[PDB]
């Protein structure tokens, strides 16, 4: 055995990061010291675990194949030196959310695992859905949290809750002061606002109210939830949102929600890990907690 | 066939003035012109577009068919003349900003822009300003509003207004508990909560902070500010962040801001467009629109 | 009126080819008459109409305003010449299919729509259903017909007409056996041989089965129809296809179709066209072939 | 981590061999430098591993409770080298073909491929000669089958077999039911019907025929070599296509290839990949594959 958990280290570093300078600080080594481990690793194993894109270090063939194997053998040894000193020792995750997830559930979530996990190591980053499914599949995020659909099948999604999206609108809006129950005609012609193309909170929209208005006026398409609803109160047009961003302007008197019972708003939130990453002590804590957020 | 533009007009002017010559006057053509466009006309069509009574042109059934689509069609070119020269285009924005700016500056900007226009189109795309320019450089943005640094020459990078960031901290720490003011040694040790490398908050940071703590402990990177700042009340280490962001905290008397005088934490956010960008009145209202905002 | 017919239908060309050289090839002139042409037109309207990228052109703010406006006025010229002579000067389309259209039903409908407008020009693209959304986007396309869901809002689709997909397998699967009914459990454990992830194909498999078979084994996937169904009939696994090509095979002996009646697997096929495109006649001729081609 | 893999083989031998001696031996180690790694891995856990005999080494309590994590953790390190060594991966590839290499050749040679390795995991993007040139050059893909022309210094260009075209008509075709040996001037005035620009099939048409046509009318530009025969055979001119895509219609009777011996016409078909691409045992195996055919 010539191999070290050092250079295992190094190798997932790599991987994880895109360049020896960057996997060299996530393991506390000079840049040096990091490129003679990954080095020595390659030339024990006598064949290169990545491809030399002339700058970026991507997986090859085998060192796809062998990185699930590495995160194993680590996550086992942290599983070894916990069981010996007793408990949960040291926590390193890379985590991805969605744009709805981060701004209304994250927050709260990561500041309750650090009260409970002080030293902790959390590494947040915020995209898209799709964003999120690459970065998992690269092996470079542990853990998503998704509100998007979820079709990749070397990917696992755990369904982790249910969120209601709800059509919203200023409260003087003539729709919401009806003497009589809405239909999906009387949508016709509103004028929409809307999350950018690919988002999952568009996707409700496309996939449930499209089909009645065919023709929408779409003119406004933003990526940023409380644009869209600080625009819907500034007067008409109407948007379909989480109610979790919704509901705190309620209380504000800024909108009101139509009853649309006509339209299925439901989407699942997911939890979305690589389905041959192992689950070291570190990433199973924190996934069990965020089941346990029942 | 292959008619012309000068076809129609003569067509057109003949129909209206009755003679070649008056009509050439109109177009601002030759007599042999105009009626050399008539004749080619009226050979590509294969029928004649006017009974010929001496000078006289009267149009006939196929002429009195066809002039409404020519009307049309040279009604619609001066259209297009004009709508071109008066730059008459309607406003059709693909818009581009940095977190920060994002979640404390665009929505109340952009509703209070399409109180005055709401019938603009528009669209927003956010992400880091690593992300904005490059967006703006390949052209697939129109304008960016950022809040980092722009060394691009084909870029041009417009000042907009200036962002005041702090070092805030649960109202309990041991440093916000010092009596005496403070230097940057206290910070040695400080557990640091920041924005990810390629932020223009990180870029703060790492620019002012870290010339004075080499070493800083990193405790936690989030590209998120609120997570940051819920984490920081929660009792964990410190942020360097824009007070936009801290004010409401400190209302709520979950932040304090520990003064930090030794210290720039003031930057620069910036109007980005591309130097070889057409720039049409759309952006060019948003553009002033964001110039004129109060601060 | 400086500016004529050529130089709009050069600037369309650029905007539907991309370069100079493309466009003078698809209006059969020079590249210097071209360029000239261009030249000429941003002259006169006192800007440019497009963004350099290099050798790259893409419309800009005022060039995307302006293009439906050329078309319209290049259509409306077809129309006059057709409506004095009697017939159809020029029919010149872009079309688009994607691939099981391009497959099994394009083939036929181009040849049968040739033997009735002898002197059309076609152009035929093919592609996966976002392509042809971004073809038709940029005006790069007169139509498309694709398989796959319509979400974008400057685009129109009309229901052209359905396709039924169904589950088949090689006829000596131990579930093409079976006496009993299917459930949807009998598939836990099926290996299966599917289109990619980008298609309308597998946006059924991926909406209206993969709900019941999470853990699905999705071994092999491929973006041709014929592959996947010689793979599934040379062994075991199973695809979601059109019937349009299971049936040849069906026939043949190769494949069976196993009844999914738990599964909904029926989705449209639409025509797809811009909203701001202009339908000239010889487009409005081609969309109606297709309308009158169902039943 | 402190502890090291050095530190499990050592803690596995001693437990197996049951003295510090012997157990070096076994591990090819110093007794010192043996004893030494024993020392630091009860350091870096809080207590001992062995209860002491003189010296005699016997698992105490905690040694037995994680003993079989360690022999899992070593095992799993002898099978990752040995994974890696040996180069055991399993098949994933990401493949490419351009119009003409996926409708006639692809469909026989992915099922028959996956008749020898079942459980392969195979991609297929349809596609170009030069998408695919690119996509190669991205590392999008592994290998690429170009019907098409090999220009890059850092790809590599391996010839997989010649592709013969010929030029086809619909059988009552004037030209065709004639009795006389063609020239390639009795094509002048006729009607092509081709493929896109930048394509392997239009090279041929462009480097071969249209040295000789001078009107060469051509008619339309359609990339679907089907819908091309499809009209072809309606009456409608002619075609310079791959002879794997007009056979099917002979035995059909829908058309007729001419006799044109004055013009080359034959294309070769192109194995394409990356030079500084590490190739997978997966990879050379389908390689292989395509040549041996
Ligand atoms: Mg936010
Ligand atoms: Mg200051
Ligand atoms: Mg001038
Ligand atoms: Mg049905
Ligand atoms: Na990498
Ligand atoms: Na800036
Ligand atoms: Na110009």
């Amino acid at each position: 055995m010539r191999m070290t958990l050092r250079q295992l280290a190094v190798f997932v570093a790599v991987a994880q990061e895109g360049t020896v300078t960057k996997a060299s600080d996530a393991v506390r080594l000079t840049q040096s010291a990091a490129s003679m481990a990954l080095a020595d690793l390659e030339d024990g194993l006598g064949a290169p675990l990545f491809d030399r894109l002339g700058k970026r270090l991507q997986l090859n063939d085998l060192g796809r194949f062998l990185l699930p194997q590495a995160l194993e053998i680590l996550g086992r040894c942290e599983a070894f030196e916990q069981a010996a000193k007793g408990e949960l020792q040291s926590i390193d995750l890379r985590l991805g959310a969605t744009l709805t997830i981060s701004d209304y559930l994250i927050p709260d979530l990561m500041a309750d695992f650090l009260q409970i996990h002080p030293q902790a190591h959390l590494q947040l980053q915020v995209g898209n859905t799709r964003q999120m499914i690459e970065a998992v599949n690269q092996f470079q995020l542990d853990l998503a949290l998704i509100e998007g659909s979820c079709h990749l099948p070397q990917l696992q999604c755990i369904h982790w809750r249910n969120d209601e999206l709800a059509v919203c609108c200023a409260p003087d809006h003539p729709l919401a002061k009806l003497g009589r129950p809405l239909t999906a005609q009387d949508f016709l012609n509103v004028e929409w606002i809307l999350r950018e193309e690919g988002s999952g909170t568009r996707e409700v929209f496309d996939n449930a109210i499209l089909q009645d208005v065919p023709d929408a006026n779409i003119r406004l398409t933003l990526g940023h939830n409380e644009a869209i609803l600080k625009i819907v109160a500034g007067g008409l047009g109407m948007s379909c949102i989480s109610r979790l961003a919704i509901e705190p302007l309620i209380e504000k008197g800024q909108l009101v929600i139509l009853e649309t019972p006509f339209w299925e708003l439901t989407r699942p939130l997911h939890l979305l890990v690589h389905r041959q990453k192992y689950q070291g002590p570190g990433l199973k804590a924190f996934m069990n907690f965020c089941e346990n957020r029942v």
